[PDB]
């Protein structure tokens, strides 16, 4: 389907103030005639790049700026052109959060991070270590009450704890993201897992404890402390508990380090109402009164317009949030980000639950988190390499031995295809008939059809990329050598996405040498 020309159709998350933002499309519609319909469907996020790929779903999307860059790298975003008079109200390093590859690709609207929240009838100074919390819920469980509960099955609640002895996403340093290197599996990482998994083991806490059972639990007054963000305050405030907004407790003498969104609205690249919603966004939203109406609902953070910032500042809440912000870092918005999300929340969940070990879920996370920048690796030279005749002498980077051993494997296997099947080759090429970057982007579809109606096996992996290599050498020469990179990204694309739980359970690229060794 198409979207509807002549309204505006968004989406937000269900727990931020989504009848807040309705007021605001009320006030739309009063000024313009235009129906303003706001929506918080399930799983918005997994959802919104499956509709906009097929030209469908919101005008308008609301969510933390890490999914956006996956979402922009897709064609799924509208470039936003804001005027500097418009640029000038909102803090520059908002603005930062929804730049991707030198363009902004949404309206940052509010800075998020995560505080301990503490009843203050049951804990009147909260805890300054981790390390304090089992004695201190011994203590509360001798009372009929329990220290900590929060959600358990998102990693975004227990990453400032993984995070804080030296656990990391992307390694960021000298202004930029080393991609190659991640840091899930590290010393750190583990120390920060099995504190936690600890705290399950000593039934301090539940392996089972998710969002709405943290909250009902601290809003009740049965548990002295949570972990939530400034969104949760509207129903703490609701219950009339006396509540505290606090810094994180520290792990092993460090602070716990959230990783920090930016609450941004991005414009759908179907849409054909982008100039209506640039006007909401600019003049209704992004504006004291539209901010003010949304935050009463459901509190935003800090947010991103410099003259609601000023009033709100005054809040001791809001002071909390962003001491735990400058204690954390911001969250990367690479297209890796949910790869890197689905891993750790698989890793958190299997320890927690004792399905895998904190090694084990770690060591998977790592490989799952590493997958396509390595795989591309290996897809890029082979392709490369066999269109000119000539390898790749840069250094392989990060698990190096791997990378070699796989490209090695695949020279000998995928040399061994390509000649065997060179008939099918040639005749399949003759059928698809590329002659352009143009031909090459349309690709995916097809390899997506034909690569995954078919077994899982290193066979048909083998050829995904084999047959690629042989669409390289045409390129080369038919003059279309820059063509030959964004093939291989589309390749990597494809393998990575429609097989990424069985490339794990593969050991990645390991596995592939094991298989194919002598
Ligand atoms: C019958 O004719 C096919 C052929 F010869 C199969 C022989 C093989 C060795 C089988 C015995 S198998 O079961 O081991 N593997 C597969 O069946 C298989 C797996 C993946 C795969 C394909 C097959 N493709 C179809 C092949 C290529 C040559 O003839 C087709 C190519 C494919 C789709 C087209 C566009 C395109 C573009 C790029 Cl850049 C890369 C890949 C592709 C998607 O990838
Ligand atoms: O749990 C991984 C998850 O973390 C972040 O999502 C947060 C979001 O930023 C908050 O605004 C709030 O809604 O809670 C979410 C956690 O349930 C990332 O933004 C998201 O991409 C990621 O999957």
């Amino acid at each position: 389907g198409k979207i509807e020309e002549g309204k505006l159709v968004i989406w937000i998350n269900g727990d931020k103030g989504y009848n807040g933002l309705a007021e605001v499309g009320k006030k739309f519609e009063k000024d313009t005639g235009i129906k303003v319909t706001v929506e918080h469907p399930d799983k918005l996020e997994e959802k919104f790049p499956q509709v906009a790929a097929t030209g469908d779903g919101p005008d308008i999307i609301f969510w933390a700026h890490d999914r956006f860059g996956g979402y922009a790298q897709s064609g799924l975003l509208a470039e936003i052109t804001p005027d500097k008079a418009f640029q000038d109200k909102l803090y520059p390093f908002t603005w930062d959060a929804v730049r991707y590859n030198g363009k902004l690709i949404a309206y940052p609207i509010a800075v998020e991070a995560l505080s301990l929240i503490y009843n203050k009838d049951l804990l009147p100074n909260p805890p300054k270590t981790w390390e304090e919390i089992p004695a201190l819920d011994k203590e509360l469980k001798a009372k009929g009450k329990s220290a900590l509960m929060f959600n358990l099955q998102e990693p975004y609640f227990t990453w400032p704890l993984i995070a804080a002895d030296g656990g990391y996403a992307f390694k960021y340093e000298n202004g930029k993201y080393d991609i190659k290197d991640v840091g899930v599996d590290n010393a750190g990482a583990k120390a920060g897992l099995t504190f936690l998994v600890d705290l399950i083991k000593n039934k301090h806490m539940n392996a089972d404890t998710d969002y709405s059972i943290a909250e009902a639990a601290f809003n009740k007054g049965e548990t002295a402390m949570t972990i939530n963000g400034p969104w949760a305050w509207s129903n703490i405030d609701t219950s009339k508990v006396n509540y505290g907004v606090t810094v994180l407790p520290t792990f092993k003498g460090q602070p716990s380090k959230p990783f920090v969104g930016v609450l941004s609205a991005g414009i759908n690249a179907a849409s054909p109402n982008k100039e209506l919603a640039k006007e909401f966004l600019e003049n209704y939203l992004l504006t004291d009164e539209g901010l003010e109406a949304v935050n009463k609902d459901k509190p935003l953070g800090a947010v991103a317009l410099k003259s609601y910032e000023e009033e709100l500042a005054k809040d001791p809440r809001i002071a909390a949030t962003m001491e735990n912000a400058q204690k954390g870092e911001i969250m990367p918005n690479i297209p890796q980000m949910s790869a890197f999300w689905y891993a750790v929340r698989t890793a958190v969940i299997n320890a927690a639950s004792g399905r895998q070990t904190v090694d084990e879920a770690l060591k998977d996370a790592q490989t799952g988190s590493e997958l396509y920048r390595q795989s591309l690796e290996i897809i890029s030279r082979y392709l490369r390499e066999q269109a000119t005749g000539a390898a790749d002498t840069a250094p392989m980077g990060a698990s190096g031995a791997t990378s070699r051993k796989a490209l090695e494997t695949l020279r000998r296997v995928g040399d061994g295809v390509q000649r065997n099947h060179e008939t099918a080759f040639q005749g399949m090429l003759r059928k698809l008939d590329i002659k352009n970057e143009d031909d090459v982007k349309s690709l995916s579809r097809v390899m997506i059809h034909v690569f995954s109606d078919g077994v899982t096996n290193w066979g048909r992996i083998v050829t995904l990329i084999s047959f690629g290599a042989f669409v390289a050498k045409h390129l080369k020469t038919i003059n279309q050598e820059s063509c030959i990179e964004p093939l291989a990204e589309s390749i990597t694309d494809v393998l990575v996405r429609t097989k990424r739980d069985w490339l794990v359970k593969q050991r990645g690229w390991d596995g592939f040498v094991e298989f194919f060794h002598v």
